[PDB]
């Protein structure tokens, strides 16, 4: 039975869970086909890579498997969404521009439907839209590259001195036009395609927290939270699960608490009230009410309008792109601005978002080092105030009206403006110490002020910020390298499996393989509850149930037989 | 080969060749190839020094245009702040090198206006192309070496 195994080999899947038994045992199944061809999406694949390093990093061992089955649960939801798809110095800056580009191109009634059939096209091709943003600040600022000023019109006058070719100049005009159209429509792809996951994350965990806790009915609310405040006000409304899977869930919450407490304040805090009409509602039969299309469609739930703009935002993707935005808008206020745009997008290639981060990864410290270097140099100022007076003067034959040590402002201004700066402290920008009084009184002073705030101090400063960056550098090796010696799921390494040839690869690809269980997850959806084997309603009772001791964690079919199977 | 054939049209080219041997033993062989072992983010790096140094540049070249000039008496054809290139040129070939950032070669801002609109323009310079971006370059070479 050779060629039917190998034809069936990519759609059965295997995984292993224990329970009942306090045994590990196996498990079968049919991966439909369709859930592998959408497995492959960009989108899934960068959101998988986001979710295990942000797992593996930021610590678990704890709530690591409850937080696989929610990255699970969010996942299926884009996997819906995706249904919604079915159709001279000139020629050295040339050279130089070129390479640049090079290399971040390798890295980087009836008539209302057409709207909804062009606004689906901006879903699709989504990322083209930021690449050409790139491309349209990237050609402005090499064309902004060629302006100049002169004193009369051709009172300063801002006039564009093209080369001798007479075009480009309305080029820039064009260009200018395009870029800010070409930037709506990514705003509105994110404002289509992007914000129902984050809609969605919201609602589902605010319905875990009322249904397994009673942080809004049983103790009180954190009150110290913006998050955990704004959400007050949609428990009031009716469309609540706008988009997550349970839209009776205000039905458990009194089946558990509203005996407990008062039945009526928990039917009107959740809205709902006359609970006796959703009772009886399913009694008779299911009527069908007329359609007020284009009528009463204006009646819509404010407070939920206003809850989901305030989480939209609240985010900050959304905020950077509005950002976007408004300096493409005030671009056309006949000005720069659009040189404010290169930057923000530069840093899309990580090795340079790591580096920005890491100003202010360890930020928390640096402030006291400057602070502690502020307070130092206004100590060397306040002691050079009243001793020193008659060397600070910058060396004016016949009058000396600029001394920088009369008023204390002004002494401490010149200290942290030009001090810190140069090669040695305040040794090379003042008068010789050469005369007989004070010698021996200012050379330690010289000495002592280039060995605290030159030679330790700024050391410090840019040791911090340097060394930050390499430790970003060494955890993204490190959960890198980490998820290459365990299995995720598995309690072991792979010195054990090693034992064997391919050890490490049979115990990845075949068994557990933190895939099939995404197969697992949405294959028993489909499947009804009256067809469950006798182990499918056995997982998914504790998955309705949120119990994650169905996981191996210790030992996978092979600890287990070793004796009878080596 | 072709080298040695190019030395014989009565020039120098002969000194292009002690370097290729002089590489012959490791412990030279592993600095050349530090420079190239980890450029994929060097020249982002780079790129990035001088998108930043060309925001300073723009950023000066609209509000500090009677301070770049190199000083000449009762006449200054020289004005580094006139055109857009120039004073680009100018930054990117000054001001990375210097001890401190571009305030050692221009006009002093004793003066009233926009003192301290230029002082922090100078320090912020000096903070952030002198004593983290140039250190990170001299560090991702220095280490990988290492
Ligand atoms: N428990 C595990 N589940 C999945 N992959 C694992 C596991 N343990 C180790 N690995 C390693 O991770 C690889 C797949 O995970 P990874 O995050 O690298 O995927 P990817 O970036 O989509 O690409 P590729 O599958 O080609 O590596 C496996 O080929 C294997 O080398
Ligand atoms: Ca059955």
């Amino acid at each position: 039975a050779e060629s039917i195994l190998e034809y069936f080999r990519p759609y059965l899947g295997r995984i292993e869970i224990m329970g009942a038994s306090r045994r590990i045992e196996r498990i079968y199944f049919e991966i439909s086909e369709t859930n592998r061809a959408q497995w492959e999406m960009p989108q899934v694949k960068e959101s998988k890579r986001q979710f295990i390093f942000d797992v593996v990093n930021e610590g678990g061992e704890a709530e690591k498997m409850e937080l696989f089955v929610s990255f699970c649960e969010d996942t299926i939801f884009e996997m819906q969404i995706a249904a919604q798809i079915s159709e001279t110095a000139r020629e050295a800056a040339t050279a130089l521009a070129a390479l640049l580009w090079a290399v971040v191109a390798r890295a980087g009634g009836e008539l209302e439907v057409q709207r909804v059939k062009f606004l689906n096209y901006l879903s699709r091709n989504f990322y083209t839209l930021r690449f050409l943003a790139l491309f349209l600040a990237f050609a402005i600022n090499f064309i902004l590259l060629f302006y100049k000023v002169s004193d009369s019109p051709p009172n300063m006058v801002y006039y564009f001195l093209e080369e001798s070719t007479g075009y480009m100049e309305p080029a820039l005009w064009c260009l200018s036009l395009l870029h800010t159209l070409v930037a709506f429509l990514c705003i509105i792809g994110y404002n289509c395609l992007k914000v129902p996951l984050v809609i969605f994350k919201r609602e589902k965990e605010l319905a875990r927290k009322l249904e397994f806790d009673g942080l809004y009915i049983t103790e009180q609310p954190g009150d110290d939270d913006v998050k955990g405040q704004w959400d007050r006000l949609v428990l009031n409304t009716p469309s609540f699960p706008s988009n997550y899977w349970d839209k009776f869930v205000k039905r458990k919450v009194l089946d558990k608490h509203g005996d407990i407490f008062g039945r009526e304040r928990i039917a009107e805090l959740l809205g709902m009230d006359l609970a006796s009409l959703e009772i009886t509602a399913h009694n008779e039969r299911k009527p069908d009410p007329p359609p007020g299309l284009l009528t009463w469609l204006m009646s819509i739930d404010v407070k939920y309008q206003i809850w989901k703009f305030g989480v939209i935002f609240t985010d900050n993707s959304f905020l950077y792109l509005g950002w976007y935005m408004v300096m493409s808008l005030l671009g056309h206020y006949n000005n720069f601005f659009f040189a404010a745009h290169l930057l923000d997008i530069a840093m899309g290639v990580k090795t340079l978002r790591t580096i920005l981060s890491s100003v202010t990864h360890n930020g928390k410290q640096l402030v006291m080092t400057v602070g502690l270097l502020a307070v130092v140099v206004y100590l060397y100022t306040v002691v050079a105030f009243n001793f020193f007076r008659k060397f600070y003067n910058k060396s004016e034959d016949e009058d000396e009206p600029d001394m920088k040590c009369d008023d204390m402002m002004t002494c401490y201004l010149f200290h942290m403006y030009v001090g810190v700066r140069a090669g040695g402290g305040i040794g090379d920008e003042i008068e010789d110490p050469a005369g007989d009084e004070y010698e021996l009184y200012r050379v330690v002073f010289d000495i002592t002020f280039f060995f605290f705030v030159i030679v330790i101090l700024l050391a410090i400063i840019q040791g911090l910020i340097i060394d930050a960056f390499g430790e970003l550098r060494d955890q993204q090796e490190q959960v890198k390298e980490d998820m290459e010696t365990k299995c995720f799921i598995c309690g072991i390494g792979s010195d054990y499996f090693d034992t064997t040839p391919h050890g490490f690869e049979t115990h990845t690809l075949e068994e557990h393989n933190l895939a099939n269980y995404m197969f697992f997850l949405m294959y028993l959806i489909n499947k009804d509850e009256t067809e469950h084997t006798g182990q499918e309603s056995y997982v998914w009772k504790m998955y309705q149930e949120r119990c994650w001791d169905f996981f191996p964690a210790g030992d996978c079919f092979r600890k287990q037989y070793e004796d009878q199977l080596s």
